[PDB]
DNA sequence: GGGGGAAAGATTCG
DNA sequence: TCATAGAATCTTTCCCCC
């Protein structure tokens, strides 16, 4: 194939710089504030001044502000990212409409009906940033390789304000050289009983025995590896449609009291019911982070549709079954909806 | 022995 | 008073037949 990756840089960040240009220069942190106290919550991102200092994504705000206690913080507006992204990728759609979505900020493309050869995709790619650059000011990465894994390594390295391609060659290089640890769906869980098996580079998968791998890593993990190794991966840029719904909230002091949840997880329904807008869920799950951070659930599908109503009374037993058979506080309750009609 | 579905959890952050 | 959020994909155990 010919895939194309764009992933937008910094991206909440940059679209506060967009709407706001005095923030360009000074580090700027992107804030999801959770209610409990002043300054709790977490970092959706930071642009690149604040990542030199150690301020990324999914640290705690409070360890952000020791660091740079003068960086601008600024509440997460997702609605608006969330606008400003449909468009870019609606511009998207234009250079083939064989187009993977897969977060709010990515996008894999099918151009292999569009272009020749890797210097005609690495010039549509110098073509899509600068048509991004131009409708809607957000400089963006691009990764061009012969799917969709190594494209998105290609991005990875050409970050920030990047174009690489990857070839033939270089793939059969980084089979060979790349850290396993840097593969797309390799996270430090997996990375580490990879590196207890002496596997360090992705070649090393063919090395091993298959049940050996796959007792450690999964069945589904290893054939992922090995076929990538084989440089036999090959996966269709296909149309994601969303098969869930949820919203989750964080309660303002830990609690197991049945009536102090309830308006949190009501809430947590009455959202999600909005953003289900005209889709109908079968399935329904109570999601609770415990005071311990873990994460315990209770779910329940239907033969049928389930009404608002429903949604409400069932989650207060899926709920109770969790008070029932787990003895810790709650720290977040939330509501996830499935298995639409 | 599977198929197929469900439930609850684990991992990744694609 | 550290530790948001939403979604996908997968593993394990269970179940219900046949
Ligand atoms: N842990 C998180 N929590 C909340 N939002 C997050 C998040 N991680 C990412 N986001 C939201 C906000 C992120 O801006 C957006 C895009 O995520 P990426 O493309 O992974 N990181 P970005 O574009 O910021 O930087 P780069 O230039 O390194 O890609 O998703
Ligand atoms: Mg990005
Ligand atoms: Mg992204």
């Amino acid at each position: 194939m010919i895939v194309l990756f764009v992933d937008f840089d910094y991206f909440y960040a940059q679209v506060e710089e967009v709407l706001n240009p005095s923030l360009k220069g000074k580090p700027v942190v992107v804030c999801v504030f959770s209610g409990r106290f002043e300054d709790s919550g977490a970092v959706a991102t930071a642009n690149y001044e604040a990542r030199k200092f150690g301020v990324k994504a999914g640290i705690p705000i409070v360890e952000a502000k020791k660091i740079l206690p003068n960086a601008v913080y600024l509440p997460m507006r997702k609605e608006v990212y969330q606008q400003v992204s449909s468009r870019i990728m609606n511009l998207l759609r234009e250079y083939s409409e064989k187009i993977e979505i897969a977060s709010i900020d990515e996008a894999y493309l099918d151009i292999s009906d569009k272009v020749r050869d890797y210097r005609e995709a690495y010039n549509l790619g110098l073509e899509i940033k600068n048509k991004i650059l131009e409708k809607e000011k957000i400089t963006v990465t691009v990764g061009i390789s012969k799917n969709k894994v190594f494209a998105k390594i290609a991005a990875d390295m050409a970050k920030p304000n990047g174009i690489k391609v990857i070839d033939d060659e270089e793939v059969k290089r980084l089979i060979r050289e790349l850290d396993i640890a840097d593969v797309p769906g390799i996270g430090n869980i997996t990375a580490e009983k990879l590196k207890k098996l002496g596997i360090n580079k992705l070649v090393d998968t063919l090395s091993i025995e298959f049940d050996k791998l796959k007792g450690m890593i999964g069945e589904a993990k290893a054939k992922y590896l090995i076929s990538l190794a084989r440089d036999e991966y090959n996966e269709p840029i296909r149309t994601r449609v969303r098969k869930s719904i949820g919203r989750i909230v964080t309660m303002k002091r830990n609690s197991r009291n049945l009536e102090e949840i309830k308006p949190y997880l009501f809430r947590a329904i009455e959202e999600s019911y909005y953003k289900l807008d005209k889709r109908i869920p079968k399935a329904i799950h109570v999601v609770a982070v415990t005071e311990d951070l873990d994460i315990v659930s209770r779910g329940r599908t239907f033969p049928h549709g389930i009404s608002k109503e429903t949604a409400y009374s069932e989650s207060v037993k899926l709920l109770q079954k969790i008070l029932e058979e787990d003895e810790r506080k709650i720290r977040r309750i939330g509501v996830r909806f499935s298995k639409f009609i």
